[PDB]
């Protein structure tokens, strides 16, 4: 009979010799030079150097795989047939000269029965159709997924249709040309008063612009005539992997060069924002050509890196070409490090900046609160009867101007007099001269208005500049913190998955590989389906994320301040 009875076992290998296998068991009882799939393998391995003869080669695969990896399926294995084996004779006599043939298989009916239908009869190992969607035939050694000779793996993402492709696509259109004028804005502002908005750290911002600006144009570089498929497939229909690779176009690390570096430098220049920042409360241009060199630097090396291990990958949903794709190993490497570091610096130097703010938030306020004290003695000393709420009140002013007290010689002269007055009242209010006293507390009005109020109302305007800088501060701290957190969510999230979503493709594309068969053979043909794949939600919360950032920078340059400015340059007479 044409069926063998023994175990079926997985197999550890779903490929033939470059062909994939319609099945999923084998047995290693037809390999009687075998006893396992790793010697299955090995053995293959051995009849590998065969390949040097393609007219034996071409005929002797198929008995190989019909022999060496059969389908078993219920406890049976079906027998190689006598005509496939007729077939190996003629050309691959050359075997049977040089060290001759394995007694399994040389032709006896007892090892190869007459007329059986064979499995591999209906594989094709030249893939003139043989390559199955998600595969599409590529003659290029360079395309060919894993170790399947004639199939490549297909351009467009196999997790995503075209259904939400489109979405993602409209999605990723309106953000980044949201972005893309925004940056503009911004740019033309400080562009525009070039002789007058030149300043560190005003500049930082128009740089972290600049690299946004630069970005998302490689972001909308997608969506001209055709430059998608440039970027994103080969020259074959395969999507690019491991880029860059020879004698390629380079119109994909053009794209990754510019989305990555533009990005990089784009938070590195948040670092060196909150820096410029700290020193600027601290108190300058000594260090301002040096922040330059590292912000331009560390993009510049990360980037050769990146190029120098080739792991520039191809997304045609995103549209454009970035690190760490295929090995989500890298992604995090150049990706998330540089970003946590961004966010640890950038955060010491906010706090610091807030602590050198906070130290003196606390002394003008102290000095409003002594200023606060005086106005109401004078209130309750000017309009009373008793004679004691002088004396009270003209301690507790004493006390409030005293502590005041502690070009800056004059504003101590001021309170010395105030002191003095205040302690001329006391002696009067002592003796129960109440109108007295209170007549000498208008002195005390005229000299606080004459001698004090001027370095008060100095200092009293800084408490809003300050306020609105610790707020404006309160804003950016908890908003880039915020973005920071997310992006580092879905970048976990994809890194935490991706060991999975591999999986569930690798056996969607064996499924796909047995309906090939399957079909073209009237043969029952199973549904095959992906089990799990990413959620396109989670890469609208990372794009919000980041366009978020390129927005909320763009923003910063909106003030009313800034609209008078843009007509200084041509309102004319
Ligand atoms: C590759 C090769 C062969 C490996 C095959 C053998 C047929 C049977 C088996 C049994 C199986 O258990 C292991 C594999 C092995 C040995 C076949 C004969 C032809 C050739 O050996 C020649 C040696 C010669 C020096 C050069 N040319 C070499 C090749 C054409
Ligand atoms: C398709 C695919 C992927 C699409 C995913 C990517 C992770 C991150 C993103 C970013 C997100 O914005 C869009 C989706 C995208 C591009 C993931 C990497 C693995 C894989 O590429 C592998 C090639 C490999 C040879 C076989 N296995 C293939 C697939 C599992």
């Amino acid at each position: 009979k044409c069926k063998k009875t023994t175990t079926c076992e997985p197999l550890k290998y779903n490929i033939c010799l470059g062909s994939v296998l319609p099945y999923a068991l084998t047995s290693t009882v037809l390999a009687e030079d075998s006893s396992s799939q790793d010697e299955v393998h090995d053995k293959l391995s051995l009849w590998s150097g065969l390949r040097n003869a393609p007219r034996c080669w071409d005929a002797i695969r198929p008995l190989l795989c019909a022999v060496y990896m059969p389908k078993c399926e219920g406890g049976k294995v079906e027998l190689p047939s006598q005509g496939l084996c007729q077939t190996t004779r003629v050309p691959c006599a050359i075997v049977a000269r040089e060290r001759g043939w394995p007694d399994f298989l040389k032709c006896t009916t007892d090892y190869f029965p007459e007329g059986c239908p064979n499995e591999v009869q209906n594989i094709k190992f030249n893939s003139a159709g043989q390559c199955e969607a998600p595969l599409v035939r590529t003659d290029n050694p360079k395309s060919w997924y894993e170790d399947v000779e004639g199939c490549g793996i297909q351009c467009q993402n196999p997790l995503f249709t075209n259904k939400e492709h489109r979405e993602m696509h409209i999605y990723i259109a309106i953000f980044s040309s949201v972005t893309i004028f925004c940056t503009f804005f911004t740019l033309a502002t400080f562009l525009v008063d070039w002789k007058n908005s030149n300043r560190y750290p005003a500049v930082i911002l128009f740089y972290v612009n600049a690299c946004f600006f630069a970005g998302s144009i490689g972001w909308l570089a997608q969506f001209m005539d055709g430059a998608r498929d440039e970027i994103v497939c080969r020259g074959d229909g395969t999507m690019r992997l491991g880029e860059p690779t020879s004698s390629e176009t380079l119109s994909c690390v053009i794209i990754f060069i510019i989305v990555y570096y533009s990005m990089m430098s784009g938070v590195i220049w948040f670092v060196m924002l909150t820096y410029a920042w700290h020193t600027s409360f601290k108190a300058l241009s000594g260090k301002t050509s040096y922040f330059h060199l590292i912000t331009w630097s560390i993009p510049f090396v990360l980037t050769v890196a990146i190029l120098a291990v080739a792991q520039v990958d191809g997304d045609s949903v995103s549209g454009i070409c970035f690190v760490g794709y295929k090995n989500y190993h890298y992604r995090a490497g150049f990706v998330l490090a540089p970003i946590g570091l961004v966010l640890i610096g950038g955060g010491y130097f906010l706090i610091r900046g807030v602590m050198t703010l906070f130290s003196a938030r606390r002394q003008l306020a102290d000095l409003e609160d002594n200023w606060e004290t005086l106005n109401d003695n004078l209130k309750v000393i000017e309009k009373a009867d008793n004679a004691a709420q002088v004396k009270d009140a003209l301690t507790k002013m004493r006390a409030a101007a005293l502590d005041a007290q502690k070009e800056m010689k004059d504003f101590r002269h001021g309170f010395d007099i105030l002191v003095g007055q205040i302690d001329d009242a006391l002696k009067l209010a002592n003796e129960g001269k109440v109108k007295e006293a209170q007549a000498a507390a208008e002195q005390l009005k005229t000299t606080r208005n004459a001698y004090i109020q001027k370095y008060l109302e100095r200092a009293r305007s800084t408490l809003s500049k300050i306020n609105e800088t610790m707020l404006r501060l309160g804003i950016f701290g908890f908003l880039a913190f915020g973005f920071v957190l997310i992006t580092f969510g879905c970048h976990f999230y994809d890194f935490f998955n991706q060991a999975e979503w591999e999986r569930s493709f690798r056996e969607y594309v064996l499924c796909e590989a047995n309906v090939a068969i399957a079909e073209q053979t009237n043969k029952p043909i199973p549904e095959c389906y992906i089990k799990n794949r990413p959620s396109l939600l989670v890469e609208k919360i990372n794009l919000f994320a980041m366009f978020g950032t390129g927005i909320s920078m763009s923003t910063w340059v909106w003030t009313k301040a800034t609209i008078i400015i843009w007509k200084r340059a041509w309102c004319r007479i």
